[PDB]
């Protein structure tokens, strides 16, 4: 099994226990840790926050404890516009400078591969990733003739029908990537005004349109597109999405006035870290959609759509049955990495649950 576990750079600024450095990360836990994004400046990869060079050394030493543990840097992200990305891989001047620019960098810092997080390319881009990604690997195969372990190249891909079709030539980009992470917690989110679960496993026999919106379809689709089994990694949320209810209506179908308040540690509108959610559950009403096989919680005006131990194992089982390459956990820093908020003295409750399913077979 492969268990790619992202780590986000900025989680360091969370106050108190919220704060998480390459420190709290178990070296034996996942197989691949990906430092969440980098930046680009003067068409040459570059760091993002100020002390990255150090965090790049905190994280990469975990490998001294687990010689098999592989690390990766991701380029792109939410806070990195498509425009800047789309402007780099169409002007072959800018594309080839950026390429040549990263093997050295990744080497210098001990990263074993690069992970492209071009957050959703447009229909005018499908042609451009294709060759950006393509020859990135021509470079990587070339650098490897220097007598060293070939750098790895992977991509984070959206999981929405429309989103995939629009800007991804999966069939061809699958034969140059080492693995693909399916953002399979990409289905409901923020707000055309109904309460919904962002990462459903199955359909929910209840509504018809938006079958497209679930992990099973996303997965069958990708395989049908031509993406090999042994190269698909199914994304699993370690966080939840919050919603301020607009009405005493709580069952799914209920109105939404807005985004959910922040957690005291996470401080984002509409997002909650699993550890924050564990405290939220105290005094709550827990629910679970039987077919999508995922839970949600409500307290006061707040409505939370999230994943707990079993919902995540269930996914883990699904992943194993179709014979995928492995699982992906969005943010190690959104799990209970301190393992002090969620009752059981277990640390990284969620990411372990997956591991367990992926391990006892
Ligand atoms: C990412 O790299 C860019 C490269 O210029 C850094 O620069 C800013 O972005 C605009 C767009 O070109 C520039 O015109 C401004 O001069 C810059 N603004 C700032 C805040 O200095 C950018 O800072 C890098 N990103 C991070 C956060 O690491």
């Amino acid at each position: 099994y492969k268990l790619i576990c992202y780590y986000t750079s900025w989680s360091q600024y969370r106050e108190g226990d919220g704060s998480c450095f390459p420190d709290a990360i178990d070296p034996f836990l996942c197989t691949h840790v990906i430092y969440s994004f980098a930046n680009i400046s003067n068409n040459e990869i570059d760091t993002w926050e100020w002390n990255d060079v150090t965090l790049y050394d905190t994280l990469n030493t975990l490998k001294n404890r687990n010689p098999n543990l592989k690390t990766l840097l991701s380029v792109g992200g939410w806070n990195y516009g498509s425009q800047r990305f789309s402007k780099i891989a169409s002007k072959t001047q800018s594309r080839r400078t950026f390429i040549k620019s990263v093997p050295p960098f990744l080497r210098t810092h001990g990263f074993d591969g690069l992970d492209l997080a071009w957050l959703w390319p447009g229909w005018r881009d499908k042609r451009h990733l294709t060759t950006l990604v393509k020859e990135m690997k021509a470079e990587f195969v070339r650098e490897a003739q220097a007598g060293t372990e070939q750098l790895l190249l992977s991509a984070a891909v959206t999981a929405g029908k429309i989103a995939i079709d629009r800007g991804y030539d999966i069939a061809q980009i699958s034969r140059h990537l080492d693995f693909i992470s399916l953002l399979t917690y990409d289905f409901h989110g923020a707000w055309r005004q109904t309460v919904g679960h962002h990462s459903p496993l199955f359909r929910g026999n209840e509504d018809a349109s938006s079958r497209f919106s679930n992990a099973d379809y996303a997965v069958s689709y990708m395989l049908r597109l031509g993406a090999p089994a042994n190269k698909l990694v199914m994304g699993i949320p370690t966080f939840g999405r919050s919603y301020t209810l607009a009405s005493s209506k709580t069952d799914v179908g209920a109105p939404i006035s807005g985004p959910g308040i922040p957690g005291r540690f996470t401080k984002w509108k509409g997002i909650l870290a699993y550890y924050e959610i564990c405290d939220f559950l105290h005094g709550a009403t827990t629910h679970r959609f039987r077919d999508q096989q995922v839970p949600y919680a409500t307290k006061g005006n707040q409505w939370v759509a999230y994943d707990d131990q079993e919902s995540v194992k269930n996914k883990a089982r699904y992943l194993k049955n179709r014979q995928l390459a492995g699982a992906m956990v969005w943010a190690l820093d959104l799990d209970d990495f301190r393992g002090t908020f969620c009752g059981q003295n277990l640390t990284f409750p969620l990411t372990s649950a997956i591991k367990d399913v992926l391990a006892r077979v």
